[PDB]
C-alpha cells in the first residue's frame, strides 16, 4: 500500500453502464433494512462500498414514523458491501452524526460526521476507524459537509464544509487533512456565492467539486482545488444547461460568475458533473421543479462556454419516478490508465412526495463510464408504496 | 497462486452422491430469503459457491408478487456459501442484470450480467470484483448468456452468448476473456441451428458446452471449444435419448447434425450432459412435456452414436415433484487426479405451475459423481405450497 | 499446522465448569432459528464450534410441523461458532444427511453424513470441506454413525458406523480414515452385542468409545481403539451404575462382558463417560425412564470394577426439565499439559414429551472438567412452551 | 503484537466528543435485538467492541418478559463490533454468566464470567477464547466483578471481585492474571468499606478503579493498583462532589477515608471517574435519587481535596431521560502520545422505571475526551415506549 495520487487523466465516456443497485425499499418491505438518506459510494484498494446516514431504525419499525426529519442523535454514517441493502446485520458504523464525508487515501479510510444541536454542532474526523480530530462550529448554524466522498492526493484529503444560513451568505471552509489531522484551513475564495454538499473527484492532479448553491443559483458552483499547493478557486458552471433543482427553463446563455436565479419551490438538491472539456457530463433531475427523474447530458465545454448544450443524453431514472441526491465517486484503484467517472443517484421514497406513509427513506443505483455506445433503461426504485399502507 | 489448466481427464461416474441442498423455500417461508431463479454453482481454489438471479425482493415480501417475470431492473446475480439459503444478509452481489455467467480462472472470478431493455441490453464483464468491459447488444433482441458457470484454461475463459429471436435463427458468439478483457470473438459455426443457456465443463484441454435449441431441437446442441487455439465446432448430441423439455418420444435414432423436432407445449429448458465415450451421462426432466422430475441416464457414446440408449438411471427428483433448469460444474481444484462431474437442478416453486401463490422462485440441489454404486432418493424441494396460501 | 497426536493424559476432574449454552429455543421463539436435533461440539486449532442436524426449517416456520421425524431429504449437518444460536445466517453446511460425525485431525476437518432411504442410505466423507469418499449401505438398514465428534491420531481418524436392526443384532464397522480416504475397515469384535451412537475421546494414545446398545443393555458398551495398529476390542462398562435410558434400578453388581437388561419404555439414548481409573465420570439422565434431568457421577474404576459406585455427583439439568442426547469432546489444542474432558447435553423441547406444539427441537449446554470444587446449578433449556402455543 | 504497557499519560480533556451510539432499543423494536444490561466497551490493537450481558432472548420475544431479573442460566457475556445493535447474528459469546469483566493485554483478550446460584457461584477465566481457570465462591454470596473492562500492563491484568453481602461488610479480592492464570490474590486493603463494580483505567504505570459502595457511601471508593509490584491501596474519592446514585445534596466537604451516608431510594450504581490532578473528571447521573440524566464534571484535584468543586460541566443525557451504569475504557492502542479517556453510559429502558412493558433492557452511548471546547446535546436512547405497548 501507498498513498493514491491523482496524476491519471479522466476516461473518455460515451455512455453509462450499471455498476450497482441495492433495491433497499423493496427488500426493506419485509427484511430488516435500516431507514436511510444522503447515500453515496466510496472505493479503496479492495473494491467499493455504499455509505448513507442511518436514521437508527428499520423501515418496517414503528420508529420509521418521523424519518422526514434531518437531524437527530440517532443518525450515523454506515457503510456496507456494494449491492447489498443496509440491514443492522451487515453495516459498519463509520461515525455518529447527521452530515458526513469519507474517502480512502490509499493507506486508510477517513470518515467525518457532524452531530450536535443546530447552534453547536461538531465534526469528529476518523482515520483507520479511530477518532483523530474534533472541530467545533465556527459560525453556530448547522456545521455540515459533502454527503458524498472526498478525494485524496499524496496523503492530503481536502473536505469542503459550511456553517451558517441555508438561505443567505454562509461561511464555507476548505480543510486539508492528512491521516485525520488538520494541515490547513481556508475560507472560501472566488465567485461562488453559496456552497453546500460538494460532489468531488480528481483527475490530472486537480480536484473538482460541483456544489449546491441553496441561496440564489439554479446553476451549480464549482470549486477547483490544488491538493499539493493546498489552494482553491471557485465560480459557477458556465453552461446554459442548468443542473440545480428547482430551476427555471434553460436561458440562452449561462453565467460563469454569478448565480442565475429562478425556479420554484425548492432552493436546491445535491448534484454533480464531470468537467473535462469535450468529455464533459452534467447530471440533473428531469423535472425542473421536483426531485423526479434523472438524466445524464454530455455538454462539451460546460465549464467554459456559456452557450454549451447537450450532444447526447441518457435517461437514468424516468420522469414518472422519484430521484433525489446525486454525487460523484471514482474507483481510483482500478486497473486502468485513466480514472473512469461514476455517479450514484439516491432514490427517495415516502415523505414529502408520497405521504401515504409516515417515513422517508431511499434506495441506491450507481453507474460508471463506458467508451461504448450502450443502450439504457430506467433504474427507478421499484417498490409499491401501496404495500406500505 | 496459478491459472487453472484443464489438463486432467474426467472421473469415471457410476452414480451420483449428494453435494448440497439449500432448502431455500422451506426456510424462506419464515427467514428472510431472496426470491431467485436461474441458479447454479461455481468453485474456486478455496471452495464452492451457489449463484442465482435475485428478484430484488424476499419470498414472504409483498414484492414477490409478479416474480414469474424474467427481466426487470431489480434483478442481479448474487453468490453465497454453498448449502446456505440466499438471504439479504449472506449474499454477495456479483453484477446487475437478468442473464449471467461466472467462473474462476485460478486467480480471480469473472462474472457477467446482461441488463437493459429487450432491444438494447448490454453485458458488463466483472473481474476480481471490478467492472472491466461492457458489450453492446449486436442484434437488438435480449442479449443473453449461459445461466451456469463458464470454464477457464491458462487464463482464457470462453463464454457463449446469443442475441436474436427465441423462436428463430439467432446470432451466437463465442467470446474468449482473459482477466475480463476480450481476446477474441467468434460467430457460431457448425450444425447447431439455435443456441441458448449452454452448460459447460473442461477435461483434457477441451471445453464442451451442452446447450438449449429453443427453435427446433428436442436434442441438445453441443459446442466443442479449444481455448488455446480459441476455436470451436458445433453439432447436436447424437443419442436417440432426447434431453430437452418439451420433447417427443425418443425416436429409433437421434441425429448428430440436425435437430430432432417435436413435443408440446414448451420450446426448451436449460440442461447439460457429461460426454466422455463410455463414461457419458445425460440429465433430463422425467416428464417429456413439463418441468417435473429429474433423471440421470448413463448413455454410452451419447456424443457419437445415434443408437445409444441408457444402461443405468438415477432418479434425482421424483416425477411427482417440480424441477427446472440444470447445469454442469466441476470443482477443478479438488485434490484428485481427475475432474469429477457435478450438476445442480433448480427446484421451481410457484407460478405458473402453482398458481395458488403470487410468486415464482426456486431452491437448489447439487450432486457429484461417484465410482461406487450408491443408493438414492428424491431430492425434491420439500416446501408445502398450502403454507403460503 | 501438524497432525494431532494423542500424547497427553486426561486432566483430573473434580467438578464441571460451564463452557457454552446457546439458548436456541428462547431465542428461536422470535429470531430466525433453525430446527435441529442430534447436536454436539468439536474443536480445531482455532477454537470450538457447535454442530447439529438441521431440519431445513426454522422453529417458528410452518415447516417446523412434523419435525419429530428423524430422516428426510431436508436435513444437513450444520456447524456454527460456539455459543451462538443456529440461524440461517450463521451456520456452515458441513454435509447433507440425517446422521453425522465430524473431527479435525490437526490439519483439516473431516465431516461424514448419511442420507437416502432406509434400505439404500450412503455416507459421503468430506475433508477440508470437499467430498472425498462415498460408502454405500452394507446391510440395507439405515447406515448410521456417531452423532458426536470422532478423534484423530497422527492423521488417522477412526469412525464407528452401524447398519442393521435397531432392535436386534446389527453389522457395526470401525472405519479408519486419513484425509477422507479409507485406510482399513474392521468388523466389530468382542462382547458388545449392539453398538450405536458412539461418544469417543482420546487420551495417552488410546481412543475410547462409549456407545448405545439399543438391543439389550441398560449398561453402555465400550469400544477401545488403537489408532496406530488400527485394531479394537469391545465389552461393556463394568460398573453397576447403569447409564442408558430406559434402564432398571442399579443392580448389586455390573457386568463387564454382557448386557444388563430391563427398563421401560425406551431402548436407548446416546450418552458418554470419561474412563480413567480413579478419574472416571459417568453421565446419565436423572430419570431412569425418561430423557429428563442430567447428572454427572464420579465412579472410580467404573470401567473395570463391577462393584463401583458414585463418590460424588453434579446435577447438570434438574429432573423437572427435559434433557436428551449427550456426548464427549475435547479441545485437543488447548495450552494445557493434559486433555481436559468436555461434554454437552442436548436439551430437547417439543414432541413427543411436549405435544402442545407440532415440532421437535433442542438447545445446547456444554461443560468441561475442573480440578476445583465448583458450585453448580441447573442448565435447563429455559424456554416457556406456552409462548409457542 | 506485544504486551500493552501503560507507559503514557492521560490526555488533556476539556470537552467530550461522540464515539458510538448503538440505538439498540429503537432498532430492537422490529429487528431481532438481544435484550442486555451491564454494557461496556473494550479495545484491542485492531479496534473497539461493545460488550453486554445478554438475557438469552430478543427484545420483541415473549421471553423478554421478566428480564428485570439480574441472574439466570440464560445470560452470557457477548461482544459485537462497536456501533452495531446486539443481534443473534452479529455477537460473539465471550463466556457464560451474569457478572463479567473483559480486557485485552496486547496479545489476547481475557474474559471472565461468574454464574451459578447465589450461594455457590464460580468464575470462569478465558484467554484467547479458551477457558484457562475456575474460581469458586469464597463467601457463598454472589461472587461478582466489575461490569466493565479490566486493564493490563506487561501481561498482568488486575481484576477486582467481591463475594458477600450487598448491604454489609463483604469480601473483596484483587486477582492478578497473566494469560488467564492467577499470579497473585490479595484481600482488599485500605479505607474503602464496600467494593462493587469497579471502573478501571491505566496511565503512567498505575491502575485506578473507581467503584461502587453499596453499603454506606454516596462517595465512591477508589483502588490504586500497582500492576508491576501487584500491590494496591484503597480509600474514597475526596471531593464534596458525590457521584454515586442515591446520594444526598453535595456537602460542604467530602471525605477521603469514610463513606458519606444518605440518599434515597437506591444503595448504589456502577460509575466511574478519571483522576489526574487538575485534569480530573467525574461522571454521575443528574438526578441524585434516580438513574436519570448523566453529566460530566471537571473537578480539579477531586482525588486529593475535600473542598474541590466543578470548574466545568457537560450534559451527556438530559434529566428527562433514563441513564444507568457507566464505566471507563481507553483505546490504549490509539496512535497518540497520551491515553485518551472514554466512557459509556448504559441507557436503561423498561422496568422498574417504565412498567407499561414487561422487559428491561438498554442501549449504549460512548464518548471520549477532546482538548477542544466542543458543543454538545443529549444522547438519550431515543425509543418511544408507546410503540412496545
Ligand atoms: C455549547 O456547548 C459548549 C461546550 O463547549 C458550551 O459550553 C459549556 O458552557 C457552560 C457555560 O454556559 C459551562 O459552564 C460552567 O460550569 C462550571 C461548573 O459547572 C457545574 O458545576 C456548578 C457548581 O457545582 C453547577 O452549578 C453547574 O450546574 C449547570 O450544569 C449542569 C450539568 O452538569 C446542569 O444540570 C445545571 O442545571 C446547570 O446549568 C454544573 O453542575 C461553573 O463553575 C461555571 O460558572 C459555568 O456555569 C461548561 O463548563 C462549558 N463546557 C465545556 C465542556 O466547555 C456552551 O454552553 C454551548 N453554547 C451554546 C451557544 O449553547
Ligand atoms: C503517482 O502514483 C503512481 C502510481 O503508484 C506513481 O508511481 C510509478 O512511477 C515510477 C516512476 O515515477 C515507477 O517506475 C513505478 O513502476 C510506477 N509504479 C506503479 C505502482 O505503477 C508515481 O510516482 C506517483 N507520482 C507522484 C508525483 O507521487
Ligand atoms: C454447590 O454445588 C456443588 C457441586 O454440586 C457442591 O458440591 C456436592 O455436595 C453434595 C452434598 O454434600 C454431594 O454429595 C456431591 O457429591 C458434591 N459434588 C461435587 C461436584 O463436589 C455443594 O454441595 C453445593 N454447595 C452448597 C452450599 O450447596
Ligand atoms: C413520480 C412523479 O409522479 N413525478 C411527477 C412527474 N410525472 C410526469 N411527468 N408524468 C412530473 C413532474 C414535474 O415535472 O412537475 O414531477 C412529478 C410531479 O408531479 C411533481 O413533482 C409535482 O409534485
Ligand atoms: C409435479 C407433478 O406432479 N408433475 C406432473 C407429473 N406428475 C406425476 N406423474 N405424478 C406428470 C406429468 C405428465 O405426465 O406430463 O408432468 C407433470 C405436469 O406438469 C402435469 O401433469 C401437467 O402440468
Ligand atoms: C421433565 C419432567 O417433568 N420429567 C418427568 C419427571 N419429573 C419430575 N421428577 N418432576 C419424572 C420422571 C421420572 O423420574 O421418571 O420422568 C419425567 C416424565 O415425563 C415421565 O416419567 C413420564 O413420561
Ligand atoms: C427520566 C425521567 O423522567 N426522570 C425523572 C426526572 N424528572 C423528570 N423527567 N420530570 C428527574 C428525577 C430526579 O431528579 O429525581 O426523577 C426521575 C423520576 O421520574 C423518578 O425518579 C421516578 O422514580
Ligand atoms: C445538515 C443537513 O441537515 N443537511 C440537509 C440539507 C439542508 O438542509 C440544506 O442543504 C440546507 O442548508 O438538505 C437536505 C435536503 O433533502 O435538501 C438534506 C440534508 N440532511 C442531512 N444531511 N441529514
Ligand atoms: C434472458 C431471459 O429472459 N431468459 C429466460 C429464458 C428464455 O426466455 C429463453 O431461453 C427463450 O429465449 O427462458 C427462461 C425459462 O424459464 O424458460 C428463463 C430465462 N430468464 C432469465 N434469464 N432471466
Ligand atoms: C439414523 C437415525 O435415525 N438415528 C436416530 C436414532 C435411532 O433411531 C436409533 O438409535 C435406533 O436405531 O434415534 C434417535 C433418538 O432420539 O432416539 C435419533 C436419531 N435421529 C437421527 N440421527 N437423525
Ligand atoms: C451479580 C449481580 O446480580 N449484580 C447486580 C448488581 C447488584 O445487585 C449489586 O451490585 C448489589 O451487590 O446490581 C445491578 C443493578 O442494576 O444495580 C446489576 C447487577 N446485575 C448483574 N450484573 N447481572
Ligand atoms: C447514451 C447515448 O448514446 N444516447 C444517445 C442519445 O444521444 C440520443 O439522442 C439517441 C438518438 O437516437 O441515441 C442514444
Ligand atoms: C433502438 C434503440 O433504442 N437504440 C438505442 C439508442 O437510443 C441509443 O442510445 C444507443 C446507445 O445509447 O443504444 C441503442
Ligand atoms: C507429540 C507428537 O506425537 N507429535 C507428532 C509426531 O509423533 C509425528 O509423528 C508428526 C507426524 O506424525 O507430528 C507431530
Ligand atoms: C407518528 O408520530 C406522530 C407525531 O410524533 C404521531 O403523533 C402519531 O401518532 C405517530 N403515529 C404512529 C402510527 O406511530
Ligand atoms: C409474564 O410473565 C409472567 C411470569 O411467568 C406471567 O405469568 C405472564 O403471563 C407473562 N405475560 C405474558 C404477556 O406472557
Ligand atoms: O439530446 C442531445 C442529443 O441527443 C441525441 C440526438 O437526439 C441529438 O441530435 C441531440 O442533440
Ligand atoms: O434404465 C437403465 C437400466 O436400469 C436397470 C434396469 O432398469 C434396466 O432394465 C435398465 O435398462
Ligand atoms: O453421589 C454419591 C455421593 O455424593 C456425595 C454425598 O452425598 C455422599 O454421601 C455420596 O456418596
Ligand atoms: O421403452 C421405454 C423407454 O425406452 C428407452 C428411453 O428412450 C425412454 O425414454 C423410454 O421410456
Ligand atoms: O430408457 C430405457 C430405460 O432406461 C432408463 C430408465 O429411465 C428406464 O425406466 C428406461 O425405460
Ligand atoms: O430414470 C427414471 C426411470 O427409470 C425407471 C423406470 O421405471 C421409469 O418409469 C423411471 O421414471
Ligand atoms: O446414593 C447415591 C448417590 O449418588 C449420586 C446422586 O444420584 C445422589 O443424589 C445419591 O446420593
Ligand atoms: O434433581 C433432583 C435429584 O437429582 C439427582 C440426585 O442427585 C437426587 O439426590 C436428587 O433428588
Ligand atoms: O453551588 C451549587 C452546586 O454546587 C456544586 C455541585 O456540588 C452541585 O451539586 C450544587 O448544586
Ligand atoms: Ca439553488
Ligand atoms: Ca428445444
Ligand atoms: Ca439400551
Ligand atoms: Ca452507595
Amino acid at each position: 500500500r501507498t498513498f493514491l495520487n491523482l496524476t491519471k487523466p479522466l476516461c473518455e465516456v460515451n455512455s453509462w453502464h450499471i455498476l450497482s443497485k441495492d433495491n433497499a425499499i423493496r427488500i426493506g418491505e419485509d427484511a430488516h433494512i435500516l431507514v436511510t438518506r444522503e447515500p453515496y459510494l466510496s472505493c479503496d484498494p479492495q473494491g467499493c462500498r455504499m455509505f448513507a446516514l442511518s436514521q437508527g431504525t428499520t423501515l418496517r419499525g414503528r420508529h420509521a414514523n418521523g424519518t422526514i426529519h434531518d437531524r437527530s442523535p440517532f443518525r450515523a454514517l454506515i457503510s456496507w458491501e456494494m449491492g447489498q441493502a443496509p440491514s443492522p446485520y451487515n453495516t459498519r458504523v463509520e461515525c455518529i452524526g447527521w452530515s458526513s464525508t469519507s474517502c480512502h487515501d490509499g493507506m486508510s479510510r477517513m470518515s467525518i460526521c457532524m452531530s450536535g444541536p443546530n447552534n453547536n454542532a461538531s465534526a469528529v474526523v476518523w482515520y483507520g476507524g479511530r477518532p483523530i480530530t474534533e472541530i467545533p462550529s465556527w459560525a453556530g448554524n448547522i456545521l455540515r459537509t459533502q454527503e458524498s466522498e472526498c478525494v485524496c492526493h499524496k496523503g492530503v484529503c481536502p473536505v469542503v464544509m459550511t456553517d451558517g444560513p441555508a438561505n443567505n451568505r454562509a461561511a464555507t471552509k476548505i480543510i486539508y487533512f492528512k491521516e485525520g489531522k488538520i494541515q490547513k484551513i481556508e475560507e472560501l475564495a472566488g465567485n461562488a456565492q453559496h456552497i453546500e454538499e460538494c460532489s468531488c473527484y480528481g483527475a490530472g492532479g486537480v480536484i473538482k467539486c460541483i456544489c449546491r448553491d441553496n441561496w440564489k443559483g439554479a446553476n451549480r458552483p464549482v470549486i477547483t482545488i490544488d491538493p499539493e499547493m493546498m489552494t482553491h478557486t471557485s465560480k459557477y458552471l458556465c453552461s446554459k444547461v442548468l443542473t440545480d433543482t428547482s430551476r427555471p427553463n434553460d436561458p440562452t446563455n449561462g453565467n460563469c460568475d454569478a448565480p442565475i436565479t429562478g425556479g420554484s419551490p425548492d432552493p436546491g438538491v445535491k448534484g454533480f458533473a464531470f468537467l473535462d472539456g469535450e468529455n464533459s457530463w452534467l447530471g440533473r433531475t428531469i423535472s425542473k421543479d421536483s426531485r423526479s427523474g434523472y438524466e445524464m447530458l454530455k455538454v462539451p465545454n460546460a465549464e467554459t462556454d456559456i452557450q454549451s448544450g447537450p450532444i447526447s443524453n441518457q435517461v437514468i431514472v424516468n420522469n414518472q419516478n422519484w430521484s433525489g441526491y446525486s454525487g460523484a465517486f471514482i474507483d481510483y484503484w482500478a486497473n486502468k490508465e485513466c480514472f473512469n467517472p461514476c455517479f450514484y443517484v439516491e432514490l427517495i421514497r415516502g415523505r414529502p412526495k408520497e405521504s401515504s406513509v409516515l417515513w422517508t427513506s431511499n434506495s441506491i443505483v450507481a453507474l460508471c463510464g463506458s467508451k461504448k455506445r450502450l443502450g439504457s433503461w430506467s433504474w427507478h426504485d421499484g417498490a409499491e408504496i401501496i404495500y406500505f399502507e
